[PDB]
């Protein structure tokens, strides 16, 4: 046994959104993020506007109300918890970071795609060309497929849909 969550059909919430972008900007780039293992999972994401859902999304600064500030401009950029109740698999943005959909700063929906596939119960990956590798880097890819060695990891929790 694996921790993971136990049904196949999540919601999430975007609670505030960050400066950096519209707001259409953000829920595109958040939907295209859970999109990513919906495509290779029986899994399934639908966005609620109020109350509480499994994953909730956040942008906040410093001191934001769990065991793990974030620093200010630079240093730690975002973090998601593990499949659980209450905080478990909600996502924290450091809003002190620069928020982007282009090649400026940190595009959103890639570190939403890492930071969601840690709300799912995974792990950071040794192939530096996983999504799911520690270290952020933008590729300018035409199109975005999500890499081997992560449609792996997320289906060995899951499986295929
Ligand atoms: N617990 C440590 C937290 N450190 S952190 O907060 O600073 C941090 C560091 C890195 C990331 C992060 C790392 C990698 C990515 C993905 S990189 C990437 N993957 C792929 C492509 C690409 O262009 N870039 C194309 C396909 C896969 C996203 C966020 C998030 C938080
Ligand atoms: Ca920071
Ligand atoms: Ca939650
Ligand atoms: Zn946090
Ligand atoms: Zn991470």
């Amino acid at each position: 046994r694996t921790l993971k969550w136990s049904k196949m059909n999540l919601t999430y919430r975007i609670v505030n959104y960050t400066p950096d972008m519209t707001h259409s900007e953000v829920e595109k780039a958040f939907k295209k993020a859970f999109k990513v293992w919906s495509d290779v999972t029986p899994l399934n994401f639908t966005r609620l506007h109020d109350g509480i859902a499994d994953i909730m999304i956040s942008f906040g600064i410093k001191e934001h109300g769990d065991f793990y500030p974030f620093d200010g401009p630079s240093g730690l950029l975002a973090h998601a918890f593990p499949p659980g109740p209450n905080y478990g698999g909600d996502a924290h943005f450091d809003d002190d970071e620069t928020w982007t959909s282009s090649s400026k700063g940190y595009n959103l929906f890639l570190v939403a795609a890492h930071e969601f596939g840690h709300s799912l119960g995974l792990d950071h990956s040794k192939d530096p060309g996983a999504l799911m590798f520690p270290i952020y880097t933008y590729t300018g890819k035409s199109h975005f497929m999500l890499p081997d060695d992560d449609v792996q990891g997320i289906q060995s929790l899951y499986g295929p849909g």
